[PDB]
């Protein structure tokens, strides 16, 4: 039930709602924001030239084994990621690893 506040399953896959902090020591999940319903993700990339977006997508593509696109928030800290062709059950399993 922990990550469920940050996810919903559409016909296309799962929209994972995140809030990023760039120039981190490691790209990783550090928590959840219970009011915003977003996973707190640290991203080990500078927020310039799209590099934090790229690193974020790379991390989740590797985690989920699925294409990940930013559907909203390309220029925001609050980003919605579509994990294409995956179920919510599969995403929860991988986030809980
Ligand atoms: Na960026």
């Amino acid at each position: 039930l922990y990550f469920q506040g940050s996810l919903r399953e559409t016909s296309e896959g799962v929209i994972l709602s995140v809030i990023v902090a760039p120039n981190a020591r490691e790209t990783k999940i550090v928590g959840i924001d219970g009011t915003r319903g977003r996973v707190k993700v640290n991203v080990a990339a500078p927020p310039v030239k799209g590099k934090a977006n790229k690193e974020l997508m790379k991390f989740f593509k590797k985690l989920f084994g699925a294409e990940v696109v930013i559907v909203r928030g390309e220029t925001s800290r609050e980003k919605d990621l579509l994990i294409k062709g995956i179920t919510k059950k599969e995403v929860i399993e991988k986030l809980e690893l």
